[PDB]
């Protein structure tokens, strides 16, 4: 028998094999065998070590066989003796944890790795227990030639991970695919105290989810910023997965590199490599906003991106959720930010009335449209504040007293639903030039389908009909004539947010203050002007102060945007014109109203709302639900919601003349009893409020979702656009603007 002194490979790097196992009483050592098997540049293992596991007549057969069951009943990942001294016998390395030393160690053979050694190791201390003579000692030879390319090439497997954080979230996959070892009987065993509306992964072949991720593909802006990983991404789908593990297991401090290094646990020098790459992937899905994020706050010399991304200056215009997004997300990454906001207040449509006795009420938004993955209901894990998951149960309320019959409301719902379906028919083969408006379509099939049908609805039936014309007329924040009836629901192509719909309870403006707190904010400092053909940025106010930065972050909303009201020099482009033109500014008021006590408890019997059925076509949308503003059944606020043509109509009425109306509209619904006096109340004027003029967007006939892309377009590197008007996944959401803020400080920190 021929025996050998160097590695079976091919250029492999080691010029003297050892062997690591020396689990044969004939192992070679470091000296010759028939054949020294290959694992990586620093790890062999001898021939007789190999076949004393592998051959039926040697002593570690039985462990080898045992393995061997285990790992091909739970994974996809082929057994082999490789593989095995891999996942059971390669040695366990560790950095010092000392701050000033942090080498690698290698521990001794019967030494398994577990997170409190990790956390505690010192150089030259025995695992799991003075001077530091044993710190200044050289580091392996072989850590440093982890630290290459070539290194990784050489590895012939890819690592598995020990006890991730992340398996019990991936038990419907095979622990190989997602990067963790089949052999882990934690591994393989609702994540207790982790909130229900974290649901990061996908389940298998699921989709139609929004922010989830596959934990078994990586996505394209991955494979870009980390192309090594493209012919086998399993070893960076178990890091990616860890991280995302542990930011939404404590999702209220900051996710550290060292806070992720004990939960990597895995033999070999490949170890080493993970802790190398997990700090980079941190870094990369930091900047993206996928961890450390929502109103976490550093503190200065505690900044969340490396040095390397601090070199810059940014002016943020508009203290809306996208504006304070992007301002905490930069400041957090460590780049100097200043937000310049128009009015005497941060929250833009967030505006919380905080005087009614008891509650929160919401002058703006107040509604979050579902609750999993999103970043609301992060934020208020975070803060320790509670949503208010919406009831079904609506009942459709007639002048007079009358209540709808449930089946009433439901078959009109189902006919009005139904007209829609035919406009989705309908406009599959139709171009944008081709575009009508939605509701003339609409008017068009269902006069189609009296005529067709011969069918005769009572007058209750069609007023009901017109109830759901209005809601959707809410959704779009217009008339239905403005609105595209190609593109209505454009954003619905995307995954969207699944889960509870609720009533945010404490407002939004908690989120909204404690995004802002502490940034350098300036109120009552509305830009005029925005010039970028310089070096820097220059901006300017209109009582002419002069702001200078590197990048300018623009959040106003659409309708500012269609009135010019900024003026950029040079001037934005004809197609970027087009697209912010293309949009529609829609618009709904709110009224909220307080009454001495609760006269509505005996009809409603603890619903969350009540319907409105419009009594005529001239008073669709004119407070077609009124919303029982305390869950707790406590305290006596309602609020409102004026919409459609009824916006018009109170344009050119007083606050006091809505109140009239709105208390004869209650006295209506309520016609059998007694309705008290009303003692404090508020009317929005938000469609006359000079810097926002809206409500939220929508896509004009004509128009297409594209024009959302568009406007988040960047100007030369330099001039960015955020706003609920550049979301074109989620459009119009106090949720989709402070994602668009998010996603512009990612841009603004690649640089
Ligand atoms: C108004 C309203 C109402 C009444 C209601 C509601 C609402 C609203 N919503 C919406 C929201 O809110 C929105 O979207 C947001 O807020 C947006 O954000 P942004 O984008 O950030 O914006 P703003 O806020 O507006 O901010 C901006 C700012 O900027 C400023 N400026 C301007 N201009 C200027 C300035 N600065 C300086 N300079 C210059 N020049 C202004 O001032 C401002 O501040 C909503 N949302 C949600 O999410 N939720 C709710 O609840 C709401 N709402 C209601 O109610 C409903 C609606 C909806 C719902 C659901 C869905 Br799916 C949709 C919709
Ligand atoms: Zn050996
Ligand atoms: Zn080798
Ligand atoms: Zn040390």
């Amino acid at each position: 028998e021929k025996k050998y002194r160097k590695c079976e490979k091919a250029g492999c790097t080691a010029t003297c094999p050892v062997c690591f196992a020396s689990a044969s009483e004939r192992c070679a050592k470091n000296g010759y065998t028939s054949r020294w098997y290959h694992l990586s540049c620093g790890e062999h293992f001898c021939n007789e070590c190999f076949d004393h596991y592998y051959r039926s007549h040697k002593d570690g057969y039985d462990k080898y066989t045992t393995w061997k069951k285990i790992w091909t009943s739970n994974g996809k990942t082929e057994p082999s003796p490789k593989a095995f001294m891999a996942d059971q016998q390669l040695p366990y390395w560790v950095q010092c944890t000392k701050p000033e030393c942090r080498k690698w160690r290698q521990l001794t053979k019967e030494i398994q790795l577990t997170p409190q050694i990790a956390k505690t190791y010192r150089c030259g201390m025995k695992p799991n227990t003075e001077t530091s003579d044993h710190c200044s000692l050289p580091e392996d030879l072989r850590v440093l030639e982890v630290s290459n390319h070539w290194w990784y090439s050489m590895l012939i497997l890819p690592p598995l991970l020990k006890d991730s954080v992340a398996a019990p979230l991936l038990s419907a996959y095979y622990p190989d695919c997602v990067g963790m070892s089949p052999s882990c009987t934690s591994t393989n065993r609702h994540v207790p105290g982790m909130n229900r509306y974290f649901q990061p992964f996908y389940q298998p072949n699921e989709c139609g989810k929004a922010l989830c991720v596959r934990p078994d593909v990586m996505e394209l802006d991955e494979l870009y910023e980390f192309p090594e990983y493209s012919r086998d991404p399993t070893m960076y789908l178990a890091l990616r997965n860890l991280i995302l593990a542990l930011w939404y297991t404590n999702c209220k401090e900051a996710l550290t590199p060292q806070k992720c290094i004990p939960h990597i646990i895995v033999r070999g020098l490949v170890r080493i490599r993970c802790v190398q790459e997990v700090e980079r992937i941190l870094y990369f899905m930091t900047r993206k906003g996928l961890i450390n994020t929502g109103v976490l706050s550093v503190g200065a010399d505690q900044y969340l991106l490396p040095k390397d991304y601090h070199n810059k200056s940014v002016i943020i215009i508009g203290a809306g959720p996208a504006g304070l997004a992007a301002a905490r997300q930069l400041h957090n990454f460590g780049i100097k930010v200043t937000v310049l906001e128009a009015k005497d207040r941060i929250g833009g449509r967030v505006w919380d009335d905080k005087s009614f006795k008891g509650v929160t009420v919401g002058r703006g938004a107040q509604i979050v449209n579902g609750c999993i993955n999103n970043p609301v209901a992060l934020m208020c894990e975070q803060l320790g504040i509670s949503m208010h998951k919406f009831g079904e149960r609506c009942d459709l309320i007639q002048e007079g007293g009358r209540i709808t019959d449930p089946t009433i409301d439901k078959r009109m719902d189902f006919h009005f639903n139904a007209l829609l379906d035919v406009v989705s028919e309908w406009r599959k083969d139709k171009t944008q030039l081709q575009d009508v408006p939605l509701g003339e379509k609409i008017e068009e099939i269902y006069k189609a389908f009296i005529k067709e049908s011969g069918i005769q609805f009572s007058e209750l039936e069609g007023q009901v009909l017109q109830f759901h014309l209005s809601n959707l007329e809410y959704a779009c924040g217009s008339n239905l004539h403005q609105v595209s009836a190609r593109s209505w629901d454009h954003n619905e192509f995307f995954a969207q947010f699944a889960g509870d719909h609720t009533l945010l309870t404490p407002g939004y403006s908690v989120i909204i203050e404690k995004l802002a707190e502490g940034l350098d904010i300036q109120l009552k400092s509305p830009v005029q002007c925005i010039d970028y053909s310089g070096d820097e940025v220059q901006v300017t106010t209109t009582d002419g102060t002069g702001y200078s930065a590197q990048k300018v972050l623009v959040t106003v909303p659409l309708a500012l945007l269609q009135k010019g009201a900024i003026q950029f020099n040079p001037p934005l482009s004809e197609k970027k014109m087009k697209a912010i033109n293309s949009l529609g500014a829609g618009i709904i008021e709110k009224i909220a109203l307080q009454f001495p006590y609760r006269f509505w408890d005996s009809k409603v019997q603890g619903a969350d709302f009540f319907g409105h059925v419009p009594p005529s076509a001239s008073k669709r949308g004119l407070f077609a639900v009124f919303y029982d503003m305390d869950p707790q059944k406590k305290h006596s606020v309602l609020m409102s919601v004026i919409a459609g043509e009824a916006v018009a109509s109170v344009r050119t009425l007083d606050d006091k003349q809505v109140l009239q109306q709105c208390m004869a509209t209650l006295r209506e619904l309520f016609k059998e009893q007694e309705v008290p006096d009303p003692t404090k109340y508020f009317v929005t004027r938000w469609s006359t409020d000079p810097w926002i003029q809206m409500a939220y967007s929508f896509v004009k006939t004509g128009g297409s979702g594209e024009a959302y892309d568009i406007i988040a377009e960047d100007i030369q590197g330099t001039v960015f656009f955020a706003g609920e008007a550049t979301n074109r996944h989620f459009p119009q959401t106090v949720t989709g603007a402070y994602l668009s803020g998010v996603r512009e400080a990612s841009k603004i920190a690649a640089f």
